């Protein structure tokens, strides 16, 4: 019993991380197989930035511009290459520590760990969701950028994300592995508007059947829902309406707690028309809902 | 910017990650140098959990009773002993994959990461705190036991937890790496008082601090405290008393953020006696008190 954020181990990814530097910049990169992924910012500089025109910056760049440092070791690039907003440094060795991977775009809503680097080196790790308006809410400081979000399946990391910058609110913004950014952010110095966030509702219910299964139980009522009236309530408290892949992600904690999801719906419902009255749930003192329906099996069930 | 629950990056650990059998127990050991230190209860069935006597279950079994995989590879025991709770496990292998090592003996509000693993196979990493009653509030499943709890200053990992058992609150009991059970608890099916927990001041004050360096300042207010009467508030609500060591610790982040200790006591203060209001500090809506001082410094500043 317990429940916790938990994020994947490390391991794998830090075995993949290095340092790269390019002029003035250094950032972190991903070594997997021959190549090193990395943002492409880190061709510009400070005055660049306000609006870089990376296809320019690029020509200037020659291989040996791009120092990448694997812990102690330098590696040889043999080859330059910018996909979208990030760029593909070929280098002469395989990295021996290469794990089985894939390169996976998630969705909003699904979560993944960001294993935190400074100049190439690992800090941290923990657990974080894709909003519903594409951020990452997580901990990141100046150099961090080309620290990389994935999940694990057995022994196959799929890498989902490439953390590039923070947006003057404080919260995180980044690419898939290809480069392309989630939401609608670009890499330059400019305003940028994040979107109205949504509460990931299938996560909080999920989130929901663990405090059950944990035995936190106080929340369970004598009402029951249907989904139009729980997704009128779900508009008026900015959560995420909720639809029948919803309720069908959720079976198998359905299965399990013996709860139906509707009840589970009505149980929400009163949590958010009522709020917690000074209580707790899974020690938490608001609805969590960086907890997926998966997340909440595997941990409950112990899946290595 | 962004503060989150992080917790150090496991890789150096995966790699000390074995399966102990004997009879037909299986749990976690962990592998440093040519020992493989596990919980003693794996020599206990369940019949002999009620009152173990672990002297004369251990003088029942041989070196080839205890069965140690490495990921896929059987590991050859020349040597076995009792340390108090652990069974200490000479192997004819040293571990290519030892980190350089320390055993440590956290004192209570300390942090820590665990990687919680099943059949010698890790799931998980998330940080906790060895809680003032030195019980953890971890996420643990039948087969956990063995899983370690550790920090890392570069490149050193000081193993600080070993996993024994669940208590019937649902908290987690375990050991030191030489065996002895952080509290009264002991390695038996009996009951067994947890004793009053509190909230460890230091660290809810260490993590006001991040939230004022992470631009949450809402609870900032135009007061001040001395340390007698901030007790005697810290006593009503059950938080530890602040001594002037606690002060002395914080510092480094009353001299970052220009607050005084005693301004940031009196707004824990008065959260404390008013609440959030409905308000968050740091995402959450509750006084979070699993970040340490040095944790606050770290995630802050980076440190790898
Ligand atoms: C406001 C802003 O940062 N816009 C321009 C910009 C766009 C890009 Cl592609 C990159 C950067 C640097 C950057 O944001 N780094 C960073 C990452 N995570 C945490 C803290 C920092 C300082 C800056
Ligand atoms: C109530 C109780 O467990 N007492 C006896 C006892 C004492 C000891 Cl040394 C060990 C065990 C097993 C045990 O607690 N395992 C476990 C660990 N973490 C999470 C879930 C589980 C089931 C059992």
């Amino acid at each position: 019993s317990g429940f916790r954020k938990m994020a994947f181990p490390s391991g794998k990814v830090e075995g993949c991380m290095v340092q790269v530097t390019c002029g003035t910049t250094t950032l972190n990169g991903l070594w997997l197989d021959d190549v090193v992924y990395c943002p492409r910012h880190v061709i510009c500089t400070s005055e660049d930035m306000l609006n870089p025109n990376y296809e320019d910056l690029l020509i200037r760049k020659s291989n040996h511009n791009f120092l990448v440092q694997a812990g102690n070791v330098q590696l040889r690039v043999i080859g330059h290459s910018m996909q979208n907003c990030v760029l593909k440094l070929k280098v002469d060795t395989a990295n021996p520590k290469t794990p089985k991977y894939k390169f996976v775009r998630i969705q909003p809503g699904q979560t993944f760990s960001v294993l935190a680097c400074y100049n190439g080196s690992p800090s941290g790790v923990y657990q974080c969701a894709m909003r519903p308006n594409f951020t990452i809410k997580g901990s990141f400081l100046n150099g961090s950028c080309g620290s990389v979000g994935f999940n694990i399946d057995y022994d196959c990391v799929s890498f989902c994300y490439m953390h590039h910058m923070e947006l003057p609110t404080g919260v995180h913004a980044g690419t898939d592995l290809e480069g392309n950014f989630y939401g609608p952010f670009v890499d330059r110095q400019t305003a940028q508007a994040a979107g109205t966030d949504t509460t990931i509702t299938v996560n909080v219910l999920a989130w929901l059947y663990a405090a059950v299964i944990n035995g936190d139980r106080w929340f369970l009522n004598r009402f029951t829902t249907t989904l139009n009236d729980f997704n009128l309530v779900a508009m008026k408290y900015n959560y995420e309406p909720l639809t029948q892949d919803h309720v069908d992600i959720l079976g198998p904690l359905s299965a399990q707690t013996g709860i139906a999801v509707l009840d589970m719906c009505a149980s929400l419902k009163e949590l958010l028309q009522n709020g917690m009255n000074g209580r707790t749930i899974l020690g938490s003192a608001l609805l969590e809902d960086e907890f997926t329906p998966f997340d909440v099996v595997r941990q409950c069930s112990g899946v290595t």
